[PDB]
């Protein structure tokens, strides 16, 4: 794929209406663009140069993609303060928090549908030769129509701190990040979904998680999870990365459970 540069949006085109959260780099707003509803992420007052670079850099990576299950970037304001990233609006926010609120409410069919969309976004990303490295329910956003979309491309790169509980053993131990380590992470996301937003490995420390992983531990079947879905997450957690399904396999497997 050919590299894209980021669309610059004029400040007068953006209207912030309400605060909808606190971000890594500053406040997040709901507002309007041009008009269409958008999420508007701002860069905090007193930002450092590194923060500016990382803020706009993540947006640039997100902007490489055009897929229904990857957050759409409208553009950035980088020539004016406050600097902003403008994306599609996701009314229901982060997937982990959304499921905790809706604990036990969804059908298995609906949870599978949500996972199928996430897998489709990842299949697309993998085919574009990108590894995400930070795939986790907290980094997936949910819109009013229950569509789940991959967000948070800070660690993403073409094929420092890492999210240990979501990371494959070979990526933890040997710095080997591939689409197959993203598949491991997807398995963790499946577990987060089927548990309605339980924390992977509960309150074990990172060192304890690493030891558990190295000892062959796998997270247990979520309450009332169908065997076929638990087996799929177990397949995503094959110790040897070459033996995990590809995202194309995952999409096909989930598709067949949509009945």
């Amino acid at each position: 794929a050919v590299l894209k540069f980021t669309t610059e949006i004029h400040p007068s085109c953006v209207t912030r209406q309400k605060v909808i959260g606190a971000g890594e780099f500053g406040e997040v707003y709901k507002g309007m663009l041009k008009e269409v509803p958008v999420a508007i992420k701002t860069l905090k007052a007193g930002y450092t140069e590194k923060q500016r670079v990382d803020f706009l850099g993540e947006a640039g990576i997100m902007g490489q993609f055009s897929h229904h299950n990857i957050i759409r970037l409208e553009g950035v304001i980088s020539k004016y303060k406050p600097m902003m990233i403008i994306t599609e609006y996701m009314e229901n926010g982060a997937l982990d928090k959304f499921l905790r609120e809706k604990d036990g409410e969804f059908s298995v069919l609906q949870l599978v549908g949500m996972l199928r969309g996430i897998a489709a976004g990842m299949k697309y990303l993998a085919n574009m030769n990108y590894v995400h490295r930070d795939l986790a329910a907290r980094n997936i956003l949910v819109n009013s129509n229950l569509v789940c979309k991959v967000s948070d491309f800070g660690l993403s790169r073409v094929l420092g701190k890492i999210p240990i509980r979501w990371t494959a053993p070979e990526a933890i131990s040997y710095r080997k990040f591939t689409s197959a380590s993203d598949v491991w992470s997807f398995g963790i996301v499946m577990w987060e979904v089927m548990t309605y937003g339980e924390r992977p490995y509960w309150e074990l420390s990172n060192h304890e998680v690493m030891k558990a992983i190295n000892d062959g531990f796998r997270l247990p079947t979520p309450m009332d999870c169908p065997s076929a879905i638990y087996q799929l997450m177990m397949q995503c957690w094959q110790q040897e990365r070459a033996r995990r399904p590809k995202f194309a396999d995952i999409v096909s497997i989930l598709d067949k459970l949509i009945r």
